């Protein structure tokens, strides 16, 4: 019936000696009360796509902002895969926030949980600075967080380009993995890409 493609994030990331493009996108189609969500987020470098994931949920609207989402997730590494059954809340209003709070479960007992948030806070019509934070859990768990900063111009509103940062932090097991590879175990990555959405 109606649809909105939006895709959040179309980023070139740079950071210490590393360099991808990256992905974050969160679209529906359907009606007022029932849509279906996909959703798709991922890395690639040297023509190599080093993660992807991918979600279907059907979205039940039960608030004037806020769905209950029931679906599924595929990962995507070079030589694995993993299915989950997710389970969560999305609330959506463009130009002023997004946030979700979804749990995953797949077959050898194995959980996680993805807190995330954005906001927009107009600097003039057209120039939007974005804060978002994302926590990810997994149990076999805090492991990862990326707190983001991006600042966007609204050439047209289909496509504002966009430069940004976001700090990166590992904990727990993912953090004593990353030391024990050499790597300190957080990151200040840096952004330029394009926010899409039509
Ligand atoms: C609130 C905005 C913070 C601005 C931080 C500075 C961003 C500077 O970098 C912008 C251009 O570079 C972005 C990432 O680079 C792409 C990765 O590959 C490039 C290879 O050099
Ligand atoms: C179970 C997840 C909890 C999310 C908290 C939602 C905030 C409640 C108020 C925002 C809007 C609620 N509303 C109006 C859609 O019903």
């Amino acid at each position: 019936i109606n649809y909105l493609v939006l895709l959040d994030q179309l980023e070139w990331q740079r950071s210490d000696n590393t360099n991808n493009f990256s992905w974050s996108v969160n679209s529906w189609i359907g009606g007022d009360t029932d849509r279906i969500w996909l959703k798709s987020e991922g890395e690639r470098s040297n023509g190599e796509t080093e993660a992807a994931e991918a979600q279907l949920l059907w979205g039940h609207a039960v608030g004037p902002w806020w769905d209950l989402v029931a679906g599924v997730r595929q990962d995507f590494r070079p030589a694995s895969a993993r299915t989950w059954a997710a389970v969560g809340f999305q609330g959506l209003a463009l130009y002023n926030f997004e946030s979700e709070i979804t749990g995953f479960v797949s077959n050898g007992g194995k959980a996680a949980l993805r807190l995330g948030g954005e906001y927009d806070v107009l600097l003039t019509n057209r120039l939007i600075l974005q804060p978002s934070y994302e926590v990810n859990f997994y149990s076999q768990g805090l492991t990862d967080t990326e707190l983001g900063l991006r600042l966007r111009y609204e050439i047209r509103r289909e496509f504002a380009p966009y430069i940004g940062v976001s700090w990166n932090q590992l904990y727990g097991k993912t953090s004593d993995m990353a030391k024990r590879e050499g790597e300190k175990d957080h990151q200040v990555v840096f952004l330029a890409g394009a926010r899409i959405w039509f």
